[PDB]
């Protein structure tokens, strides 16, 4: 898990203070970071690089 | 405010290619993209009328 | 099978960066995006028993 | 405008033929080729290439 959900929480509450999080939210997100992840990587990969830079994101 | 623990997408990376390394600012610029990312499933839950974000609103 | 159109899509780039160029495989990649987008904008509204797909399911 | 809307109905038909498409689905959609498209080139001129490729969609 690469999420705290604690977190994922206040900075909701941060954009809008009645907005809550259902417990599937925090798990349908964390799939979605998984997914920004290894796209970066094939990104730097199609380049032949063994860093991933912000530009990979 | 930081969504992300840093040392877990660190470890996530190294599960998909043991030998990429991380440049410190694409740990920002994730954690950037996470926070595009629930502003948008806000917008989607906001013009549904809903107040509780959804799997669906991701 | 194609919705975009290659040269609005090269026109639309020149608007942005006049110096940047376009590769034949980019127009191929981001064709596959917007089907990836739409896809997941009818899995949202199919979620949600909607049989329309409005501006909130993008 | 970057997309055929006639194009955008026909494939949401190929993916599920009892899905109706707004108005304002077809502008919002182009609204987001858009933004993928300026996330793309400032990948590229972040790189410092003047050319877009596959991986920077």
């Amino acid at each position: 898990e690469m999420l705290v959900k604690s977190k994922v929480k206040e900075f909701v509450k941060s954009v809008d203070p009645e907005m809550r999080v259902s417990p599937e939210f925090y798990d349908a997100l964390e799939a979605e970071v998984k997914a920004l992840v290894e796209k970066a990587i094939k990104r730097a990969q199609a380049e032949g690089r063994k860093t991933l830079y912000a530009r990979h994101v």
